[PDB]
């Protein structure tokens, strides 16, 4: 109960950017995804709203969590938990108050939970280049992201795992489509097009009498949710530095392990995957400059000024990593 009370204490920070997610992973007995999802569902009253039996939720979450690979350094259950919690915070931004329905909120959070499930710790390109069963199944197109969806949905049909059992047929249909649209948008090959569309929305932005975003069609609604979960997926450099550095340690380990597999096969080693020739700090600065900051700056514009502190942290972290280079 002492460890249980300390875990309960930590989970009180679930509405905050910079939650101690690694501490939660250890305190929960390597069940960060389960406890964070359960906490968020309680916080948002989702069990009552969708008549989700508590035991069904926990059973599904435990099985979902099990299907993340404990031996993968970055794309594991802790990352899933982190993206879920980050999405949860982004959904609560003042500029979006009362914009999304309960079903849309459920879709975004569920999509976040399943978005990397059964990740093998290697990239789409590696899977394509090595003629893997996954690339063959999915015809080289969003290979992993299709797989994550397939696994996430299939696990609902396991014993006592259908958390959506009390949704209407129309609700289930809508949720399934939304979840697919969201998880496929986490494929980095879609990033530039997603960002271009987000910029267009920002430039043509409309707000209600309340000062909240006006979204009156599926296309705009789903686009915001896609970019939201994508922002959450790309949120590591916006977190307090002690968290960001741990995420960087993990992605580099994962990248280096892929590079070792490429080396052992006699393949050319992918960018940033050679442990004997890798500039970790320069690569983080490039990652921020070319990908993460352009996205988060546009998100910040969409919800201005709600995300200013997040954007400020990102800029501080870029400066920090940059400062280690000279
Ligand atoms: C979805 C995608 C961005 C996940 C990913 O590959 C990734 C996540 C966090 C990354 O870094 C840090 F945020 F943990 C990351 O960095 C690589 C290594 C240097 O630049 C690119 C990459
Ligand atoms: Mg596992
Ligand atoms: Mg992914
Ligand atoms: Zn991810």
């Amino acid at each position: 109960t002492e460890q249980e009370d300390v875990l309960a204490k930590e989970l009180e920070d679930v509405n905050k950017w910079g939650l101690h997610v690694f501490r939660i992973a250890e305190l929960s007995g390597n069940r960060p995804l389960t406890v964070i999802m359960h906490t968020i569902f309680q916080e948002r009253d989702l069990l009552k709203t969708f008549k989700i039996p508590v035991d069904t939720l926990i059973t599904y979450l435990m099985t979902l969590e099990d299907h993340y690979h404990a031996d993968v350094a970055y794309h594991n259950n802790i990352h899933a938990a982190d993206v879920v919690q980050s999405t949860h915070v982004l959904l609560s931004t003042p500029a979006l108050e009362a914009v999304f329905t309960d079903l849309e909120i459920l879709a975004a959070i569920f999509a976040s939970a399943i978005h990397d499930v059964d990740h093998p710790g290697v990239s789409n390109q590696f899977l394509i280049n090595t003629n893997s069963e996954l690339a063959l199944m999915y015809n080289d197109s969003s290979v992993l992201e299709n797989h994550h969806l397939a696994v996430g949905f299939k696990l609902l049909q396991e014993e006592n795992c259908d958390i959506f059992q009390n949704l209407t047929k129309k609700q289930r249909q809508s949720l399934r489509k939304m979840v697919i649209d969201i998880v496929l948008a986490t494929d980095m090959s879609k990033h530039m097009n997603l960002l271009a569309d987000l910029k267009t929305m920002v430039e043509t932005k409309k707000v209600t009498s309340s000062g909240v975003l006006l979204l009156d069609n599926y296309s705009d609604r789903i686009q915001v949710l896609q970019n939201m979960v994508h922002c959450a997926d790309l949120s590591n450099p916006t977190k307090p530095l002690q968290l960001y550095r741990q995420w960087t340690d993990r992605i580099m380990e994962e990248f280096f392990r892929q590079g070792d597999r490429e080396r052992e096969r006699g393949m050319e080693i992918s960018p940033m995957c050679d442990k004997h020739n890798a500039s970790v700090e320069k690569s983080q600065v490039g990652f921020i400059d070319y990908i993460v900051h352009p996205l988060w700056e546009t998100w910040a514009d969409l919800v201005h000024p709600d995300a200013q502190d997040i954007l400020d942290t990102l800029e501080d972290n870029r400066e920090w990593y940059q400062s280690t280079i000279p």
